[PDB]
This record gives structure tokens, sequence and C-alpha cells, in this order.
């Protein structure tokens, strides 16, 4: 439905109030049910008005004007709802034409550290709320972990690049505002072994289904059997995976043993039976000779000896009858061995490709993920197909930058906060002699977790952060993932597939150049470096890593089909001092609760230091939309503090 759709698109239950809304509207929850239903219609319809046309600001007046009777009659309640939705960034977020021009007098000075998606989102909110906002950004560009390369006709994203489903996704609004060219991804993904041979369909499917089985089993171990702590250590996903593979191998070796035991027993029965038939032939040779050695006692001796001979012959025919039903049991046993091994060497390499794919998705070796909690955010996935940004994801943060006071090449080195306000100190990256001191009422830190983890610290906090916050920083995972961009003058791959796989030869190197994407109009290929390989590969020069790409591609399509690339680019997210990795993951011994701790502001009294970024939002970590939502959350929190809730 339409207004139900608006609630769903806002990640809200269309038919009940959230706890957050109960807090802000306690008179509604305690009042009659009828008024609660009126509240919900006001909320849903306001969201619908905004979502149907997010390119312009939705004002209170226009909300009142577009409500049908009787709802356009309860003006006070309508205003209460509009104000709440706006303050929480559920309407009038992103980039839109203002109806009310910006207030000329500001209220409060906010420094935003970082011009990534979270910092930009907060800046636009706070600027809309009438505050003085300045962004300090260490790079020479906006977007942070959204990073688009452009050269000639080539466009390619080195950081984020996928919009997951639009249903419920706030990026669906931003897409409409910015004109992102999104394109659905085709799901077919052929695999090629390290020799360039295609993985046959049956092997592709067999190994994939086993991957699904093993993984569901780790989840059963974790959430049914509570196998989460061992020898005082938290179990990792990698650890659980090794255990379930060990049990399959044990099972194969057992059925093999059971089968050899059946073989041996049948051989032993045949050995004995043949020995027994031997002795019955010997007995018949003896009677057949005493049958030729032969009166009334003789006429009766032949009758009796024929009776004896043909009875031993009937004994012998019944034993050769058992002899046949046994050596046919033997024949069919020798023809149906169970599997010699659980995974053939090739099967194992392909399976390591699926593990690598998972290390891509989580940006970290499987041996680091918390078994119990690595996918705690699964329940919040958006609906609809995933898409890629054909015109480059930088289109989003560049649009978010319009009108913001952004000082680029301004690297924060120290953050001071007291009960009287804050000071941020920064240097010019083109001249680290030049120093700047920014006083403000509040600091919003969107520094990546990797930068916060840096020892010795890149940015120093004064006073130092509390233990409950720093140990949360320490506990959380911060992964890595890299891309190689290959620009050619001709397309030699299958244009109708967006993905294809290179199966690495070893477990340790399973993440090396394992997945290739063709996602664009122009002849571009991205090859991913995941897992253990990601950090190690940063130490390889560009030309050499491209060469290894080219060798893989020449193996698959033929050496003469692969020309020299016209342009190449290589990400090194771990070595990037403004990233120090790609995005958080739930490390073994952490949990969603650490993401909640990260969002918590510090108070030295009133809060001064605030936190946003993908690492602060429990239900949507490690994503652009989660960063965005986190910026919206902190903008609401800061405005509630400094302008009143
Ligand atoms: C890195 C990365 C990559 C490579 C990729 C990706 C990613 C990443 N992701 C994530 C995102 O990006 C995040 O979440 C965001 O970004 C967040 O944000 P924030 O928070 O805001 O942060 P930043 O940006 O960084 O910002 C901050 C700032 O700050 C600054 N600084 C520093 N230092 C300093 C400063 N300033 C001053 N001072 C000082 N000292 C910096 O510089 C900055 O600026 C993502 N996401 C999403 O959503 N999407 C996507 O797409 C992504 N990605 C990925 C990963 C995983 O796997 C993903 C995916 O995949 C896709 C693909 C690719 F990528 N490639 C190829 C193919 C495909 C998917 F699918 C999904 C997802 F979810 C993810």
């Amino acid at each position: 439905s339409g207004v139900e759709g608006a609630a769903f698109q806002s990640r809200l239950p269309h038919d009940r109030m959230t706890s957050q809304e109960a807090a802000c509207f306690p008179d509604i929850i305690s009042g009659p049910q009828q008024t609660q239903k009126v509240f919900l219609f006001i909320r849903n319809r306001t969201l619908q008005l905004w979502l149907d046309n997010p390119k312009i600001q939705l004002t209170f007046e226009a909300t009142l004007q577009q409500l049908e009777a009787p709802y356009n009659s309860d003006t006070v309640l309508v205003h209460r709802v509009h104000s709440y939705l706006e303050r929480h960034g559920l309407i009038n977020f992103g980039i839109y034409k203002r109806i009310k021009p910006l207030p000329t007098k500001k209220t409060g000075k906010v420094i935003i550290i970082g011009s990534g998606v979270s910092g930009l989102a907060a800046a636009r909110q706070l600027q809309s709320f009438g505050m003085d906002v300045t962004l300090l950004e260490a790079r020479d560009r906006v977007g942070g972990r959204v990073a688009t390369f452009r050269k000639g006709n080539y466009v390619a994203d080195l950081g984020a690049m996928v919009v997951t489903g639009l249903g419920g996704n706030p990026m669906a609004v931003v897409s409409k505002q910015v004109n992102m060219e999104l394109a659905k991804i085709k799901q077919k993904c052929p695999l090629y072994e390290a020799n360039g041979q295609a993985v046959p369909k049956e092997k592709d499917e067999m190994v994939e289904q086993e991957f699904n089985r093993l993984l569901e089993a780790t989840s059963y171990l974790s959430h049914q059997l509570d196998f989460n702590v061992l020898n005082n250590k938290p179990v990792s996903l990698g650890q659980a995976l090794e255990v379930v593979i060990q049990l399959q191998e044990k099972h194969v070796k057992d059925e093999q043993i059971e089968h050899w035991k059946k073989i041996v027993k049948t051989q032993e029965e045949l050995k004995e039976l043949l020995n027994k038939m031997v002795n019955l032939k010997e007995k018949i040779k003896e009677l057949h000779q005493q049958y030729k050695e032969a009166d009334i006692t003789a006429e009766f001796l032949v009758k009796s000896k024929h009776r004896d001979l043909t009875a031993l012959c009937k004994e012998y025919d019944e034993l050769a009858e058992t002899q046949g039903k046994l050596e046919e049991k033997l024949q069919e046993l020798e023809a149906n061995p169970p599997s010699d091994v659980y995974l053939s060497s090739r099967d194992r390499q392909i399976l390591d490709w699926h593990f690598a794919n998972l290390e891509f998705a989580n940006a970290t070796p499987l041996s680091t993920l918390s078994l119990k909690h690595w996918d705690q955010d699964d329940d919040f996935e958006f609906t609809g197909s995933h898409l890629t940004v054909r015109n480059g994801y930088s289109c989003v943060p560049v649009a978010l930058a319009e009108g913001l006071d952004i000082k680029l090449n301004t690297a924060v080195r120290q953050v001071r906060y007291t009960a009287s306000g804050c000071e941020v100190i920064a240097v010019n990256t083109r001249s680290t002699s030049q120093t700047f001191i920014y006083k403000c009422d509040a600091v919003l830190c969107t520094l990546p977790l990797g930068v916060l983890k840096q020892q010795p610290p890149a940015v120093q906090f004064v006073p130092p952060l509390p233990e409950w916050k720093t140990s949360a920083v320490q506990r959380m995972g911060f992964g890595n993932l890299n891309k190689v961009v290959l620009c050619f003058d001709r397309v030699f791959w299958d244009p109708s597939v967006n993905l294809f796989g290179h199966v690495g030869s070893t477990t340790a190197s399973r993440g090396e150049l394992f997945l290739f994407w063709n996602l664009y109009k122009a002849p571009i290929l991205l090859a991913l470096v995941a897992g253990e390989a990601a950090g190690i590969m940063e130490n390889i020069s560009d030309d050499v890593i491209v060469g290894r790409c080219l060798a893989i591609l020449k193996g698959i399509f033929g050496s003469s089909a692969v020309p020299q690339p016209k342009e190449t680019v290589v990400s090194r997210w771990r070595a990037d001092p403004w990233a120090r990795g790609s995005y958080s993951y739930v490390a073994a011994g952490s949990s969603g609760n650490d993401y909640d701790l990260m969002a918590q502001p510090i108070t030295p009294p009133i809060p001064r230091l605030f936190f946003a970024g993908e690492h602060t939002i429990r239900n949507y970590p490690a994503t652009v939309h989660g960063a965005l939502l986190s910026g919206l959350r902190e903008a609401g929190r800061i405005a509630d503090q400094f302008l009143g809730a």
C-alpha cells in the first residue's frame, strides 16, 4: 500500500509506534487508542509526501495543505509530528531545494572531522537546523571510503560501489536527489580453475551446496549448541569451519572403513566356503572311486551308493549356489566404494573460493570473525536487487558537499574537549608546518575505526578517551579489501556476465584476485583482493600485480586475446593513513553491543564529543547507508542538546 509503503521505506512499522516515538510522544501512548491511530496516519502520510518528491524541502505548511480532512484539522499534532520527523532526519535529509532559505544567524559551532558520507550527512542536517558547520578533511577530496577514479572514458569506484536493496534504504532517496545511474547486477558467476579451465556445472553446484551446508552447521553449533567459548577463548568462524570440515572427513573415513570391513568379511566367507567345497570334492572323489569298485548285496550296494553319491552332489550344488550369491555380493561391493575423500584437491580449491568470497564480504579472514555474532545484522537487510553506480559513487558525496564549509588537506592531529567547549588542531597536508586551531561548541568525529586504532595515534584526544570507549575500539574488527582496475581498448570477456571467478590454488592465498567484475559501459575489469591476501598484497608494485591479473585472464580467454591495458589503478586501503583498512567487522569476542558503545558521546555537565561513521551503527555497519543513517542520528542528537528536544 501507499502510506504503509512510506513507513516501510522509512524502516518503521506502519501500524505501531516505536519506542523512540513513545519517548517523544508520551501523551499519545497513554491516551486513547484512537488518537494513536491518528498519530500514525499523520506520520505515514508525511513520510509519503516527502518520499514521493524528495527533491524539495517538505514544510509543515505543505504537509498541512496536503492532508485530507479530518487530519488537516489537528494542526498542533501535525506540527508535533512534522517537527519530530524533521529533527530525526526522516524527512528533509540529503540534498533538496530549500523553501525556507537558510537562517542568517547560526546557533552553535560544530566541527565535523571528516568529509565522508557520515560527516557530509551530519553537516547538511546541522546546516539545515541553522548551525555553523565546518568540515576538516585530511584528503584533497570528499567521499572518504567512497572514492571514484576517472580518466579518459574510464570511471571506476575504488571504495564503496554497491547500493543494496532500495526497499527501506535511505540511499533510495539520495539516488533520486542526485541522479545516480544505478544498474542491477546479473547474478551468474562462472568459476575458472587456476589453469583457466571452466568449473563444470556439476562441480560448481556440488561445491556451492556443500558450502551452504557447512555454514548452516556452524550456525547450529553456535546458536543451538552454544559452542562459543573454548579453552577460555571465543570461537571464530574460521575455527568452527575447520571443525565441521574435520567431522565430514572423519565421516568419509568411517564409511570407507565400514566398507572395507564388509569386503574383508565377504572375502573371508569365500575363503572358508572354498576350503569346504575343496573337502567335499575330496569326499566325492573318494565315493566316486568306491562307486566304481562296484549279487543281491551288490544290487543293493549300487542302490545305496547311488543314494550316497547323489546326496553329496546335492550338498555340493547347494554350496556352489551360496558361492554364487556371495561372489556376486563381493562383485557389487567392489564396484560401489563410498567417496575416497571428502573434498578432492580441486574440490577443496573451489571451496576455498567460496570462503574467499565470504572474506571479501566481511573484509577480514574468517579466523577473525565472531562465530556467534558475525552476522547479527542480517535481520535488517533491505529488499530488492542490488545495483551498481554506473556514473561513479562519487556523485553522491560531491552533491552532498554543495554549500558546505569544507577545508580539505586539513589533517586533524589533536582533539581537546572540556565542559566549556572544544578545540581541534590540524595541519596542511601540503605544508605540515602550517597549523590551524578551530574552537567550537561540539565536535563530531567521523574518523574511521582504523584511524582510531592507529598506534601510535594519528589523532590525540585531550583528555584521553574513557576505558569503556577505548577497549571497545580495541575489540572491534577493522578489515581490508582491495581492487585492481584494468582499462582496455577492447572487450574480450563475456559482456553478459557481471562476475567471474578465479579459483586460487591454495587456502592461504585463496583471496588473491579471486573475483572479477564487469559492471560498466566501458571495458573495465575490477579484480578483488580479499582476506589474508589483502594486506599482504599492498606490498606489491602496481605493474607486477597487474601482470598477475593479465596472466589469469590470458589463461581463461587465451594469451593473444588479452591486449595490454590502457590504464590501471590499485587500491591499498590498509596503507592509506586516512583509512588504515576498509570497514569494521564483528571480531571474535566483540558484538553488536560494541557498535552501540561506539555511538555513545562522552561527557567530561553536557556531552561534547560525538561519534558517527559506519562503525557506530549496530544494525547497518560497514555500509554507506549505515554511515548516512549514523550522520542523521548524530545530527538529531546534537540538535536536541543545543536547540532543545
Ligand atoms: C573501503 C571499502 C571498499 C573497498 C568497498 C566497500 C566499502 C568500503 N563499503 C563501506 C563504506 O564505504 C563505509 O561504510 C562508508 O564509507 C563509511 O563512511 P564514513 O563513516 O563517513 O567514513 P569515511 O568515508 O572514511 O569518512 C571519514 C573521513 O575522515 C577522513 N580523515 C581521516 N583521517 C583524518 C581525516 N580527516 C581529517 N583529519 C584526519 N586525521 C577520511 O579521509 C574520510 O574522508 C561499502 N559500503 C556500501 O554501502 N557499499 C559498497 O559497495 C561498499 N563496499 C563493499 C565492501 C564489501 O564487500 C560492499 C559491497 O561490495 C561491493 C563491490 C565492490 F566494493 N567492489 C567490487 C564489486 C562489488 C557490497 F556489495 C555491499 C556492501 F555492503 C559493501
